């Protein structure tokens, strides 16, 4: 019955029905990891804003608001410390700082000659004036750009790992994670049978509720972010997150906007640690393993009850969206694919999403862009993956729960599916 699908034309025909049917190594659709429009990073400038409305302007019901999100936010998913040692000592990136990040990312020579390009004093931290100019609010000088880039990169690194300080060691986030680590996580607390409350956010780039925004200055305030790294961070994107980019249209941008991004995406999983503190209170704290990312957010051993989404919906402009999940029965997704259970090895795994993975297929690749693995490779070794027999009948559950529905057999011919 499944022996057309093996001719790649009724492989790709039924792709187009199943991708129609339903059409609503850790893609999250330095790191340290036709539609509708939307600003360039719509979350920073709205902190921006916040920022600037933060004596500019002066708004009780919402400052209010955001002193209860991040005391709820420091109960429900903090351990209590380093609180006010963040606050006495502002992130302050080194000249080791940025040779940690040409090295790594050019060469161990190329950091010296970068040091010593732009009279690197060790172990100090780096000036702000080498890079960033008043006017007479900062400015980055045009000449020195690479040196802002990478002291922006290392505010991002900073603030993650003082998030990964502050934070409870439950509550998991994807940043600085190797595959393994986060293997290891998924495969010591997630048994058959367990409940997973999944989670997604679908707003954030659109106004916030305000509250949100102030709540995320409030939060990086108190990660180390002080007014002098806020100037900065407005010099080098005030301007550039308020404006929308054409949608259906390719952008190569520089490092300084990849790290804008980078902040825009922590600030959002921010966002997403505070909300859940928000919603799940005392069940989140006592959950085995939570982990988020983004707008992707699961959490273990809870399950949901009427009473959750009166809060779910206490958001403007915010669609927050419970799921109840279960495995082996309701498999849970997270960040583009779903938490299985492969069992010939016994163990809960994260493998990826033949919705998401072919819907991304659908799109033209060139030959200018670099393929690691061309042809469909990259396609059929997880093929090879969920369609081996300790997966298999779990995944075709989980997909019987997100959409025939053996569509692993006909992703095996690949520039059909592209269409």
């Amino acid at each position: 019955v499944e022996d057309s699908l093996q001719n790649p034309e009724v492989a790709v025909a039924a792709c187009n029905a199943f991708l129609e049917a339903n059409y609503p190594x850790x893609x999250x659709x330095x790191x340290x990891x036709s539609a509708v429009p939307s600003p360039f990073a719509n979350t920073l400038a709205n902190v921006l804003a916040a920022a600037t409305k933060r004596n500019c302007n002066v708004e009780l019901p919402t400052l209010d608001s955001a002193v209860l999100n991040v005391e709820c936010f420091k109960k429900f998913a903090c351990n209590g410390e380093y609180w006010q040692e963040f606050k006495d000592n502002p992130i302050r990136i080194t000249t080791e700082n940025i040779t940690t990040y040409v090295t790594r990312l050019k060469g161990p020579k190329a950091a010296a000659l970068f040091a010593k390009t732009h009279n690197l004093v060790p172990l100090q931290e780096v000036p702000m004036d080498r890079f960033v100019v008043d006017m007479k609010k900062v400015q980055v000088i045009q000449a020195a750009e690479p040196l802002a880039t990478a002291y922006l990169c290392g505010i991002h690194r900073e603030l993650v790992r003082r998030l990964k300080a502050v934070l409870a060691p439950n509550i998991h986030t994807l940043f600085d994670m190797s595959a393994e680590d986060f293997d290891a996580i998924i495969a010591a607390h997630f048994q058959p049978g367990d409940a997973v409350l999944e989670t997604d956010i679908a707003s954030f780039d659109k106004s916030q509720d305000d509250s949100l925004a102030l709540t995320a200055l409030m939060l990086l305030e108190d990660l180390g972010v002080d007014q002098e790294l806020l100037d900065l961070i407005e010099a080098a994107f005030g301007e550039i997150t308020s404006v929308h980019l054409p949608t259906g249209t390719r952008f190569k941008f520089g490092a300084m906007m990849k790290s804008g991004m980078f902040l825009t995406l922590f600030v959002n999983t921010l966002l997403n640690i505070v909300i859940a503190c928000r919603v799940l209170r005392e069940k989140l704290t006592n959950s085995v393993c939570a982990a988020f990312i983004g707008d992707d957010n699961i959490v273990h051993g809870v399950r949901s009850d009427p009473l959750m989404a009166e809060r779910c919906a206490s958001w403007v402009n915010m669609e927050v969206k419970i799921i109840d999940a279960t495995m082996c029965e309701k498999p849970p997704y997270f960040c583009g694919g779903f938490i299985l259970y492969d069992k010939v090895t016994g163990s809960a795994c994260r493998v990826a999403d033949p919705l998401k993975r072919l819907f991304k297929l659908g799109k033209p690749l060139p030959a200018g862009d670099t393929q690691d693995e061309d042809r469909r490779r990259a396609l059929k070794d997880e093929t090879d993956r969920w369609a081996r027999v300790g997966l298999k009948s779990e995944l075709e559950i989980a997909l019987s729960s997100r959409y025939t529905g053996n569509i692993v057999r006909a992703m095996a011919k690949n520039f059909k599916k592209l269409r």
